[PDB]
DNA sequence: CCGACGTCGCATTAGC
DNA sequence: GCTGATGCGA
DNA sequence: GTCGG
């Protein structure tokens, strides 16, 4: 639906969501407002009243009241106020820095540190992740066009294969669903030598190679199974350099790989629909496994999974292309 | 009325 | 020194 | 904040 239809309302709800998460440290209210913003965003009618909106799942009495106020006045008093508030707006802003959550933001603003400049002045009070977040503040908020994602995938698949041709690497996220743009790159990695029942340098060797060819530029965190860092496409001659990008790489046991690929391919909406289907067939599906219930409700062991289709087939669904998994 | 609301790897840190 | 809790991000 | 046991 066009933004013009209820964009004022959904923008209002998103802003409220952010203040709950970043200022009030109320994560569940944050997700309440987001859920309401999503369902309203998909509503194919211009909302005429709070009562109309309340019919939608996730919109309750209080959001109905806010919509009435917005419709009758074009603003929300509480939002106008908190927007104007020096401390609250500063706390909310600082959390746009990767690594600065509500708690770090609150602590910075308590001691007078309110802007990117104040951060730039006080690097010794920032941890490693936060420094990297500050360094790439602008780049990290840019989207990644699919053409660059393809170029990024090219490098990743190539370098992974150069390390060991028996690795299996899959770039997931909305990119795998064919999205025209991405927020970051999510790479799922496995290897036949790594199972649930079985080196812990499988991940390190791949990260090391990607650093060696100067694709990976910085590290946010890194252990034996999850890497989170920064990358950059090489610059095309006398052209402007590419933005730095967020890349995650996780190593998953072979027997849990395709469950992982399914899960991180999404979308979130499609995943829950599929998780519902789902139990009904007497199966529990999470990021790692699919398991049978269970006349009482006792999960049996993980069923063997050798492809995404294998999962679909357990729950008697026909395989669905990543492009067809928006819901 | 009142609890659930996703879960967990890694980095940092609090307490012993 | 170690272990557990918390913050953070996805 | 919303839902539902
Ligand atoms: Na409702
Ligand atoms: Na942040």
């Amino acid at each position: 639906p066009q933004e013009t239809l209820n964009g004022g309302i959904t923008d209002m709800l998103t802003e409220l969501a952010n203040f709950e998460k970043n200022v009030s440290q109320a994560i569940h209210k944050y997700n309440a407002y987001r859920k309401a913003a999503s369902v309203i965003a998909k509503y194919p009618h211009k909302i005429k009243s709070g009562a109309e909106a309340k019919k939608l799942p996730g919109v309750g009495t209080k959001i109905a009241e806010k919509i009435d106020e917005f419709l009758a006045t074009g603003k929300l008093r509480k939002l106008e106020k908190i927007r104007q508030d020096d401390t609250s707006s500063s706390i909310n802003f600082l959390t746009r820095v990767s690594g600065i959550g509500p708690s770090a933001a609150r602590k910075f603003v308590d001691e007078g540190i309110k802007t990117l400049e104040d951060l730039r002045k006080n690097e010794d009070k920032l941890n490693h992740h936060q420094r990297i977040g500050l360094k790439y503040f602008g780049d990290f908020e840019k989207r990644i066009p699919r053409e660059e994602m393809l170029q990024m995938q090219d490098i990743v698949l190539n370098e992974v294969k150069k390390v060991d041709s028996e690795y299996i690497a899959t770039v997931c996220g909305s990119f795998r669903r064919g999205a025209e743009s991405s927020g970051d790159m999510d790479v799922l990695l496995t290897h036949p030598s790594f199972t649930s029942e079985s080196q812990p340098k499988l991940l390190h060797q791949v990260v090391e190679q990607l650093q060696k060819v100067h694709f990976i530029t910085d590290t946010l965190s890194k252990g034996e199974t999850k890497f989170m860092g920064v990358c950059q496409l090489p610059s095309k001659n006398d052209e402007k350099e590419y933005p730095h990008r967020r890349i995650d790489i996780r190593l998953i046991p072979k027997d849990q790989y395709y469950c992982g690929v399914l899960y991180f391919t999404g979308s979130d909406i499609f995943n829950k629909n599929m998780r519902a289907h789902a139990l009904e067939k007497g199966f529990t599906i999470n990021e790692y496994t699919i398991r049978p219930l269970g006349v009482t409700g006792v999960a049996g062991e993980p069923l063997p999974v050798d492809s995404e289709k294998d999962i679909f087939d357990y729950i008697q669904w026909k395989y669905r292309e990543p492009k067809d998994r928006s819901e």
